[PDB]
């Protein structure tokens, strides 16, 4: 699996990515000099929690193309964008490690959090590594980084074994937190990378991310190891924490630079919890958006308040008996049959348990669509499009092209188990239907 | 409400009809010299039984146009034909009285019982009134009828009072079985009729309907009053009974010619019972044919015996709890899900009461049609054709052109209340589906 | 009139055929080196006997295309098959002369007598002309045929006069049995043929038809002239008679090879008598098929038996007075006017003499078709199609697409001499009409 | 070289395969956690024997895609099917190792041996690994496998070294039967695999293949190592041998689980011997089938016995004088010329020496195809297709689409040295020709 992110001479630049699972998309950007496969500890964890894990190898690393051009964060972010736009991700979370954290900041700063719901910085580079007079919070002077680049150019293969010695703190964690074989694999991964990328990448570590930080508006996470030798905790995460206090801050005690493997236990717990708070966030903003659309077709009165209250109760978690709600819904005066169907369709979607309750009769006759063959032909054509949809805004906006009668029929088409769409898509079809009714 | 059935000079021949209620269409053809409103005793009864009552006034009578041409049963039938075809009636019932019985027989003979489901002859003219040497069963000679026409031509208004005196047997029924006011209304109606029709109609009473009777194939009813003075019981219905032994025969004791009002109690009871028995009769020949098709997809064994037994039980009237049957159906081993869906679809169709039982889940998932958009697009095209169909053989044969996957999806399309077709049509779709399975 | 039976380079192989008359199809395959027009003595005779004469010119002869390839009986049969299948003939008779006899045998052997009802061999080639050690009954050795081929190649135009001298036995028959002018026409026909075919054909005369003969199962006829010089009576027909004893054997005394003209008297008599046994049989199956259709609209009773009896009487030849039948028909109680019309139409069709009886009034009023312009518009549309129809099954099947009212009107459309269709077609229209009535 | 076998999130599931050499296709399915390249010892050997070696990497292993879904033998077989059908293999042999044996069994069981000629099971999983009460022949209880899965999830890279220690029995074979470097490479291959596949695969080892075994109809081979630690000889192969006694049974003494490298010497000898004998076996099954097809157009009698005997004599090795056979063949009564041609074509094909005998005259005139240009045009089109064919079934089935006349002509087209096709193809043309004649 590859994704063209550029062109070089006769050739085009491809980045080996990887997309698994189904649910909230979580993009994992690796660090130097590994590849997307280094996330395997997190990948397994995130997948078992029902997330959608998306990983890719940075240019000149892993199975990605190995160009001799474009090794700067403006390009690195531009690459990430192409990946995101190609996969058409929405409400996604960006998790970065080492160099990866730089990609996150630069992308957010330049392209904006349109597709992004939350971000995470593991072993951050931010805000500035280079130590200067105007930036005394810098970790190391220019000479340090120049020394690294020269060392790599000398013998990159020999450099790796020495490099990994401070990457995992092998004098402490080898044999205990990281096996001998595990390190051997990382070396091969480092060797598989491009020779040019290996020497070019170090120059990018001291990038000034200070201008990028203020652009971070989505909920963030800052995790870091105290025993990080490559990136000193005080010169990196703690000064980053000052520039971003709203971000959830986590310091793993005695963790080396490569905490993704050595301290996978702690990192996973913190990462999963952060995503959990974010997953509930993106779920709730959707439910309320559905609510406001549904209420927009109900005449102002004492009934509208109750319906809104009963929606809020199920949205929160105060699970009312689905049978009771439906019983209540059907026996409501001054309520359009079409409106009862829409509500019933929403309640079945939101209530966690179906409780073996068969499909309600008053809903079927409400969303039947006048029994007109033409309405159903339009509904089926729309259903085909809604099948390949995964996003709310995507499903909602393509549904607005169909007549209110076709939308009503397509809604019951899904209600009657004759059609299958993701919950987000279904909500989109509902909001699109309510939008048509609010016009007349 | 009128219906053009011909043209006369500058004018067009229109017939005042009347269509009320919803259900099985029952066409009521009146006699001389009244109009469709004379059925009001029966109209209410039929309407209270959930039928669709359709009555019209014969040309030159009631509110219909009064032409001076076309007073023969070949024309009278042509008029009835236009009415039936204009209203596009199917599985309709023809009920005739006096002159009306002639219209029924002639229509059946000439146009065929394509739209007709059953017929009824109240105070029949059949088979032949004219008394000749070759027809000794005739009521009266030529001279008699010629006398009536002359009597009408002299003073038609005075003729009526005398006519109605033997029409209701007023020397017996006035004040008791028929009020003074009721007779006065009959007189007004007689006067409202066309002057030409009043004199022309009597010559049509002695029409030879002997050739028409053998064409009556649909279930028939022969009711008649013993005290019928206008049409003697022996010269009309009893000799008609011999010419049509298969017809249900009813003799009302001491009922006049106009038993429709005087003996409305008995006439309604007999008519309603006859329509009930005819509806049940054609329903049972349908259900058993459906049964053999359903059994044709069930592997021969003790289970096939159980299913056949449960089908015969519901068809008869041994109403099993629909909830119990469905519960039994789902929990059956060695039975294809598609077969369970077909069976469940049949049981819901045949069981008289739905008992507030919501549409079973296991059937919906069986008739979903794999959730494939292509299956539903074909299903909708088929459903469109099945909507304009009303007959079993008609619906079944046009369904065999679609794939087994499309037919299954179209079945669930109806099961989920998303489509509406007559029960006969639905059975055709079931039988057509079973026929596809019986091939493999 | 042509029929594509093959292809040769840029050009196509077409055979000039000819189809006349109506009735039992009789295919006449000519001999060397004439054409289909040589049958003119038999054609006229067969036409006067009510047969359907179909003749065609073999490739490279007459008006057919003149290819330089495919001059063998495997190809000759393939040609005949294409002709037969193109015309879709059923219950047809194959009559061959000279070379023609070979086409018949080969077709029957290879393709089977599916469409064939009977066969006839005039001046047969069978079973084998080539005289060898294994076939001592052969007419002539190999050298003989090769000499002919060379003679034709030398001067085919001069060869013909010599050929025709032994073809008609001019030393006996010139001036008496065949005129000078008659021979002159035959020469032109020989000259009009293809130069290549003239030389190619002789090599096919010594074809081994011994393997073909046993495949003949249909009734056969073997006619031959005793004075046949080209094909010696003993080396051809008499040995053929042994190989096929079931076949009817006829020896014309003192007849030359071309007995078709010289002894047309005898040949016609023998051929017509043989065909007569076959013609009546397939003719009777048609009338009985019509009968059963007519009886299908008559109510079961003593009347149905009488009508069936009177139909059988006229079909046989017990010509009842048409006036008497019509008189009986009209004066029948319990018989629909439409039924009377159909019957009256059949009796007029089958009875040999019209007896100056003008078109019955009661029939016209029965087949008027209610006088509806719409029924007549449909009737005319059907008549247009029935004009180009020739077969019973063909006319019958295209009539079933029209309404029963249209069929009745179209029937009267023909009865009133306003339309003309062949008797077989008319019967198809009747059966199609009776079939519609049997449905209701 | 890849082959799409499924689709996942925005990515496609591709499997890196490998097809080399020319001849009988031999599919090699690898085991856990290696790749197709592990067959390199067998691959070279099979290639030296003139076989067509086809190897592919299972999903999540080697260079194939690494999905997180579809890790079951129903999917594994579905994957294998796509590979086979894409390459359109005919008469192929399936060889499985470790996990690979399961794919073979499941494919044969579900999809059938249509394309398969023979199968081989090296280090089998069959019939059942899971040790339960109903299956006491199980190798290990459930807890064992769960322990492996947990071990892999902990540190899969470290897991491999321990795994490979029992995979090759390194305490015995290291330095002797397997070098240090060879093992190091295997570890690298294991590391290259998917992290998810590594943990998912063990759960598939205890799959119940008992239902699959009876479906094995093609000749089978069961090889296994006695010193197999991963798969105990008694719990796997010996009980498998009981469930499939017809299979050739081979036990390599003192061989570990990875006998493909350690005991490549023995494995190669056994596999090559197995493959050589089975093609020859089916060839005798083919020749007798060819014989019976030739006999299928020969009339039952004393001559049919002689022909069958003379065919058996040449097939065996009793070389009869080719001239004598041809002499006997031509001088046979009651034998169709076409039949003589087919036989003559077979005798020239099967007899080892041509003995300078020129192409028989009686055969050429028998397979000429009536000299019809149309027959030759079809023959050339068929000959073009038969040239690119190498297999019997491949050549035979595409020939059945052409007419019997074209097949006869195409046969003579090859007989006259105007065409060249492999012996298997020519036989395919013969069987296809005889099949058409047997119908008539």
């Amino acid at each position: 699996p590859f994704i063209t992110v550029g062109q070089e001479n006769s050739t085009s630049i491809d980045l080996y990515y990887e997309d698994h699972g189904t649910g909230t998309p979580v993009v994992l950007i690796h660090g130097f000099p590994l590849s997307g496969h280094s996330w395997e500890r997190q990948s397994a964890a995130l997948l078992d929690a029902g997330y959608r894990v998306i990983t890719y190898d940075r240019r000149g690393f892993g199975q990605s193309s190995q160009p001799t051009t474009g090794y700067d964060y403006d390009t690195f972010a531009a690459d990430l964008n192409t990946v995101l736009e190609t996969l058409d991700l929405q409400d996604a979370v960006l998790v970065g490690f080492s160099m990866g954290t730089g990609e996150v900041a630069r992308y957010v700063s330049s392209y904006g959090t349109a597709r992004i719901a939350a971000v995470a910085f593991l072993a951050s580079l931010e805000p500035f590594l280079l130590k200067t007079d105007d930036n005394p919070d810098g970790a190391a002077p220019q000479e340090f980084f120049d020394g690294i680049v020269a060392a790599v150019k000398a013998d990159r293969y020999a450099f790796y074994t020495g490099f990994f010695n401070d990457f995992y703190n092998l004098d402490e964690n080898l044999g205990t937190r990281i096996s001998e074989e595990a390190v051997r694999n990382s070396w091969n991964t480092a060797a598989s990378g491009g020779f040019f990328a290996a020497a070019a990448a170090p120059t990018t570590w001291y990038t000034d991310f200070r201008a990028d930080i203020p652009r971070i508006d989505v909920p963030a996470l800052i995790l870091h190891g105290t025993g990080d030798r490559t990136l000193p905790i005080e010169n990196t995460a703690r000064v980053f924490h000052k520039a971003l206090p709203s971000a959830e801050y986590v310091e793993v005690e005695g963790a080396p630079h490569g905490l993704l493997w050595t301290h996978a236990e702690e990192v996973n717990t913190a990462l999963l919890a952060f995503l959990a708070k974010a997953q509930e966030a993106q779920k709730q903003k959707l439910l309320t958006e559905v609510e406001t659309y549904v209420l927009s077709i109900i005449p102002s009165g004492p009934l509208k308040a109750e319906i809104a209250q009963r929606l809020e109760d199920v949205f929160a978690g105060k699970n009312t008996d689905l049978e009771v709600l439906m019983e209540w819904l059907k026996t409501r005066p001054i309520l359009s049959p079409l409106t009862k169907g829409i509500l019933g369709f929403v309640f079945t979607l939101t209530v966690p348990s179906e409780r073996g309750l068969q499909r309600r009769r008053f809903v079927q006759n409400a969303l039947n669509g006048n029994g007109d063959p033409n309405n159903m032909d339009k509904a089926v054509k729309l259903y085909r499009k809604l099948k390949r949809e995964i996003t709310f805004h995507g499903a909602k906006e393509i549904s607005l092209s169909y007549s209110a009668g076709a939308l009503a029929s397509c809604m019951g088409l899904i209600y009657n188990r004759m059609g299958a769409v993701t919950t987000e898509v279904a909500f989109g079809l509902v909001c699109a239907t309510c939008e048509q009714i609010a016009d007349s």
